[PDB]
């Protein structure tokens, strides 16, 4: 009886089986119809003749029938499993209304017939899987950045920050700041080569001007690009603005504080007590932590607004881009955790409403 363990993301799914290191199957999260339907990689090869949609915005669900089709999907053709013999960990949001939390439960024992079911927060789980149950996570993905401080387990969700900037925003900033520089990327096959040249050249600067200034003066910065077609392309100073928006939202139009500013005002906002505990215990997640240079960057910046009093550390193991999965993968594979699955039986005497009582 092996447990499922999908976590869906407003870019991406996730999914998988407990036990395992790592997610099996890695995807879009979208359905394509025509001008019935098809959904990931194959919506995303069928994109100039399908209208696309995003079943997840900023990590919430606002397209149930679409949401269905995404999980029939990872069951039937990715993960290729019958969902009635399996036990299934799924994710959520920071602040997820306790409606999807319900229509989740319903959909996954009413359409699906799991067995048992559980729904875990993302920023829990990443903390989770850095070996800790206190702390503050920063959940970075395609769609939403979170700041979301933890004590002992469970969220504080008067404290929780959103930033609704990451890493499609970060793509069509390094796509509109090549194309100012003098590049050409024009069509979505094309996009698709943006996103792969922030994926391996971008990185975040220690001191921006510094780097800015040093990328005037020098060409020790530069980094060459084989595009699909042979050519070669060399970037610069792009490999770093395109990551500093982070930092600075100002760079996209945004007048939002930077990721070091949200994290600092998250952990004000708790308890007195506590707080020693949310700077040493920084804990990054998701795809858009991902960039070189970031823990250093972050270091640095809480460091100047904190108290010199405090131990700052900053913690983003290399596994980061699918923390959440590889903490569900845990979490789910625990024998103290197999009481605290949701059952059938469970469902079908108290309904939807159980998931509050027991997640
Ligand atoms: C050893 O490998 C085995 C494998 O066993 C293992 C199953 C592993 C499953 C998934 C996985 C996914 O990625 C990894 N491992 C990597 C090794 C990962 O990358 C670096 C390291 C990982 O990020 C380490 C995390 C450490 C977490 C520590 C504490 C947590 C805060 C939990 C917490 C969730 C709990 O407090 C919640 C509460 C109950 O509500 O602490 C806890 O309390 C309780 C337990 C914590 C267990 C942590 C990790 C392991 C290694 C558990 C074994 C069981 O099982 C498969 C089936 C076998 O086949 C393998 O045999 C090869
Ligand atoms: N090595 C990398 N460097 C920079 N960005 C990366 C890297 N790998 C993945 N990303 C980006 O991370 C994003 C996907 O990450 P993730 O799965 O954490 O988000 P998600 O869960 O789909 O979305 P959200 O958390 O916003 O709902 C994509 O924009 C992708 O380009
Ligand atoms: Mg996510």
């Amino acid at each position: 009886t092996t447990a499922l363990v999908c976590d869906n993301g407003s870019g991406l799914v996730k999914a998988g089986f407990a036990g395992d290191d790592a997610p099996r199957a890695v995807f879009p999260s979208i359905v394509g119809r025509p001008r019935d339907s098809y959904v990931g990689d194959e919506a995303q090869s069928k994109r100039g003749i399908l209208t696309l949609k995003y079943p997840i915005e900023h990590g919430i669900i606002t397209n149930w029938d679409d949401m269905e089709k995404i999980w029939h999907h990872t069951f039937y053709n990715e993960l290729r499993v019958a969902p009635e013999e399996h036990p299934t960990l799924l994710t959520e949001a920071p602040l997820n209304p306790k409606a999807n939390r319900e229509k989740m439960t319903q959909i996954m024992f009413e359409t699906f017939n799991v067995p048992a079911m559980y729904v875990a927060i993302q920023a829990v789980l990443s903390l989770y899987a850095s070996g800790r149950t206190t702390g503050i996570v920063l959940d970075s993905g395609d769609g939403v950045t979170h700041n979301v401080p933890i004590y002992e387990g469970y969220a504080l969700p008067h404290a929780i920050m959103r930033l609704d900037l990451a890493g499609r925003d970060l793509t069509d900033y390094l796509m509109k700041i090549l194309t100012e520089r003098g590049y050409s990327f024009v069509t979505t096959a094309e996009r698709e080569i943006v996103r792969d040249i922030k994926e391996k050249l971008c990185y975040v600067a220690l001191d921006f001007e510094n780097e800015m200034a040093t990328a005037a003066s020098s060409s020790s910065l530069e980094k060459s690009y084989e595009l699909p077609d042979g050519q070669v392309i060399t970037i610069g100073n792009e490999r770093f603005r395109c990551p500093e928006t982070l930092f600075q939202p100002s760079f996209i139009g945004m007048e939002s504080a930077g990721i070091h500013e949200t994290t600092y005002n998250s952990i004000m906002k708790c308890d007195i007590d506590i707080r020693k505990d949310l700077y040493a215990n920084n804990v990054m997640s998701g795809g858009t932590t991902m960039y070189p240079g970031i823990a250093d960057r972050m270091q640095k910046e809480i460091t100047a607004l904190a108290p010199s009093t405090m131990k700052i550390k900053i913690i983003a193991p290399p596994e980061r881009k699918y923390s959440v999965w590889i903490g569900g993968s845990i979490l789910a594979s625990l024998s103290t955790f197999q009481q605290m699955w949701i059952t059938k039986q469970e469902y079908d005497e108290a309904g939807p409403s159980i998931v509050h009582r027991k997640c």
